[PDB]
């Protein structure tokens, strides 16, 4: 579990977000994993909530792009990036920060997603 | 404790360390408040250990810079930043992202430096 793998790791997850690709999104969590986001909010747990909650992330095309170097030391990763996505004909670009910390086995065992709403940059 | 207010406390942090002003960041701490930097090393608690902690940070002038937004929710920031020192004619920069959670009070109880050796961008 080394900061290589950790930045793989997070490159693999901005990959498959971009393909919609959510067996490839989900294998990157450990069994008993956690995820929150927006921080906040109630976390989910678990192979099927996790997978649940990407499902509803993916029901539309998401472009997804690292803004920065990934950060990353010890067992835990932090990174800068965009979501952008269309509806109505609105374009939306979300600049979250994500937060994974990592067990010994190189799954992710929890992950928290940092944005707010001046963080949401979206036309009329 | 709103985002407007994490994020402009995010900003005096920035400034203070600009300007060499430990008061200034001190103050922004609760009295019981912890700093773990890089994580993975062992935290300071405490409002003597913090002072202590960012006086020697602040040995060398440092030149820091917000990179990107903040990002601020709930009782929580992040925010991606630059943190440039010389030393013996070597200009280093030290590319982290550091979470905050405050207080109800507005204070921060905690702030966590995430950086690893490929975050530190040094020539010889
Ligand atoms: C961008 C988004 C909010 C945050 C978010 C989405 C999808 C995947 C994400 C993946 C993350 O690691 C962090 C945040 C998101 C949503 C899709 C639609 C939307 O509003
Ligand atoms: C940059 C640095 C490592 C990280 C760091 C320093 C000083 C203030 C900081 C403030 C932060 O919020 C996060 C990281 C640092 C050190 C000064 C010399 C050095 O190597």
């Amino acid at each position: 579990n080394t900061p290589e793998h950790m930045t793989a790791v997070v490159q693999r997850y901005v990959a498959a977000l971009n393909a919609g690709d959510l067996d490839g999104i989900v294998a990157l969590f450990a069994d008993d994993a956690t995820v929150e986001g927006p921080v906040g909010s109630e976390p989910r747990s678990g192979t099927a909530a996790i997978r649940e909650a990407y499902a509803n992330s993916l029901k539309l095309p998401l472009a997804v792009e690292l803004t920065q170097e990934v950060r990353a030391v010890a067992n835990e990763a932090a990174f800068a990036f965009t979501v952008s996505f269309e509806y109505q004909g609105r374009k939306t670009v979300v600049a979250p920060i994500d937060h994974f910390r990592f067990n010994g086995a190189g799954k992710v065992v929890s992950m928290r997603a940092l944005f707010g709403e001046k963080n949401i940059h979206a036309g009329a």
